[PDB]
């Protein structure tokens, strides 16, 4: 019945070469919200800015009304790390946001869960990497969290030398398949000495179209000296979003993930992705039964979230 308004900040982009414009523009939303009275003020670092530094405008359209209050800014305060906070108070009822610029010496990645693990195992997990850095006295602490402020389950805690001198803190978080589906965010902050602010990173589920795969599944002809052995391949392609897990089976039997490889998604021409998948078989696998499947677990997949192709070495 009622609906509450909703504050979101947005700002000018920085041109083709991640440059800076000379004036900085935050441009405070309070879109689709009941009829009600509205005040909107800016804060400087928790301090009232001044009337004229802002322009507000409302406008309504059917059951719903829109106000918008726009800032500008020099691009010193703006790089000098200040906080800008958009108050809302619409109906006696505060509704704050706030931002400032984003947050060089060489890294972390966050992944969403594979298709396989959130719909076959039906055991979802993310994972936090965080990698490039030089060896320093002092650990690297990885805390997950919700945006909900809900729970999260206890993670796991891989630490690597590398050959090349470096560490790489792998962190791998158990999510809720109900969770992860409903549209939870997940953020990974990494608490770093040498940093001096936290490196954080989030992930949520696809935004966009969702475009199931189509399967296509080839093997190869002999080729001289090669007799006793084929090679098959497997093209995935037109899915969205890029999220794929790929099986090959043969025999009732799922075969071991180092039995094939699997290419990472690159773009088509038109719309969606596309993967290649690569099995070496042998005659043993072909004489004992000449079917080996190839499937892709995709989200937009029908009825399962899984669409497969078998193919046989001889006609
Ligand atoms: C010092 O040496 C180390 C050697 O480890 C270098 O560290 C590597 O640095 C690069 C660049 O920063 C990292 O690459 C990133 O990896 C991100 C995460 O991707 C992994 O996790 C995914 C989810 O589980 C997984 O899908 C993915 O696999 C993919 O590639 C496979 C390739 O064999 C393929 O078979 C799979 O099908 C799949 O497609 C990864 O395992 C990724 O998001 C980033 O885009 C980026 O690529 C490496 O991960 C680092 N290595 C490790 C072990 O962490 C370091 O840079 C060197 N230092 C210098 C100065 O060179």
């Amino acid at each position: 019945d009622f609906t509450p308004p909703t504050v979101k900040i947005l700002q000018s982009s920085c041109d083709g070469g991640g440059h800076f414009p000379p004036t900085i523009q935050l441009l405070c939303l309070v879109s689709g919200y009941t009829p009600g009275t509205i005040q909107i003020t800016w804060l400087e670092d928790g301090q009232v800015m001044d009337v004229d530094l802002s322009t507000a405008s409302t406008t309504q359209e059917g059951e719903l009304a829109s106000t918008q209050s726009e800032l500008t800014l020099s691009q010193k305060h703006w790089l000098s790390d200040r906080t800008y906070t958009c108050q809302v108070t619409y109906q006696g009822h505060t509704f704050e946001d706030s931002t400032k610029k984003c947050a060089c010496r060489g890294s972390a990645y966050l992944s969403r869960p594979s298709p396989f693990d959130l719909f076959i195992r039906k055991s979802p997990t993310i994972t936090c990497l965080v990698v490039d850095l030089a060896p320093s006295k002092g650990t690297v602490q990885l805390t997950w969290s919700r945006a909900s402020g809900k729970p999260v389950n206890h993670s796991t805690r891989k630490e690597e030398k590398q050959r090349n001198g470096t560490l790489t803190v792998t962190s791998t978080l158990p999510v809720g398949t109900r969770d992860w589906i409903e549209g939870e965010t997940y953020q990974c902050r990494v608490t770093h000495p040498h940093l001096p602010r936290a490196l954080m990173r989030s992930t949520t589920k696809t935004s966009g179209p969702r475009a199931a795969p189509e399967v296509y599944a080839f093997a190869t002809p002999e080729w001289p000296g090669s007799r006793d052995k084929r090679t098959l391949a497997c093209l995935i392609q037109n899915f969205m979003p890029e999220d794929i897990s790929v099986q090959w089976l043969h025999n009732e039997v799922q075969l071991p993930d180092a039995r094939h490889s699997t290419t990472q998604p690159r773009k088509t021409k038109g719309s969606g992705f596309f993967v290649f998948s690569r099995l070496e078989v042998t005659r043993a696998e072909w004489e004992q039964k000449d079917e080996f499947i190839c499937r892709a677990v995709h989200e937009a997949a029908s009825p399962s979230q899984t669409v497969q192709r078998a193919v046989s070495v001889n006609p």
